[PDB]
DNA sequence: GAATCATAAC
């Protein structure tokens, strides 16, 4: 298939797209996620290009801490009433290419949350906190990763609210209900 | 049988 075309470049088209846009600036365009893997999940992408945090320099600094404010600015205007917990962060390792901001409601009670690559991925260190992004970049001017981050995608299923673990994930979603 | 493990997508 074409370059244009292949689906890591799927958040390049839906960022464009009016449908799935919540909040648009100068700098950052917010948009919901397409896969949401709780009931509020959006992506905060930066109009400029750049391919992942791989790309990341001190020059990005003062827009990673903009997409930050943005994501917190988002959760006030949608979900501000809400009783719901949220984290702002990055996967360690994405799949998606364009620099992109999770945001996400701490609930995880959604159909599109399938299996324990999706859980570990947003509740071990595979999930970066964006403010610890933001410090690394600012102390040591780049972002770099541990070894060992695709094997955190394995690890058995542990709840966050309470450290239990689940022997599955319809049992982890069973599970979940009581935190809500 | 239900659910998870890994692989494949030309
Ligand atoms: N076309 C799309 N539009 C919006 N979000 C998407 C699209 N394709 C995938 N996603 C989401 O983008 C994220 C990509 O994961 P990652 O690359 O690990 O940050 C996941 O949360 C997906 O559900
Ligand atoms: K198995
Ligand atoms: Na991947
Ligand atoms: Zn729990």
């Amino acid at each position: 298939g074409s370059h244009m075309g292949h689906w890591s470049q799927g958040l390049k088209i839906s960022m464009q797209d009016p449908k799935m846009q919540v909040y648009k600036d100068e700098q950052v365009v917010v948009i919901k996620d397409k896969y949401p893997k709780a009931r509020y999940h959006w992506l905060v992408l930066p109009w400029t290009s750049i391919s992942s945090l791989k790309a990341v320099a001190r020059e990005h600094l003062e827009l990673l801490k903009h997409m930050h404010t943005v994501g917190e600015k988002v959760i006030v205007d949608f979900a501000g009433s809400s009783k719901l917990r949220f984290r702002l962060g990055y996967h360690a390792i994405p799949s998606m290419s364009h620099v992109h901001l999770h945001v996400i409601s701490q609930d995880f009670d959604s159909p599109c949350l399938k299996n324990k690559k999706h859980w570990n991925s947003f509740n071990t260190e595979y999930f970066l906190e964006s403010q610890a992004v933001i410090e690394m970049v600012q102390e040591a001017g780049r972002v770099t990763v541990r070894d060992g981050m695709p094997e955190l995608l394995k690890l058995p299923l542990r709840c966050h609210e309470c450290q239990q673990l689940l022997p599955s994930i319809p049992q982890l979603k069973e599970h979940l209900r009581k935190h809500w």
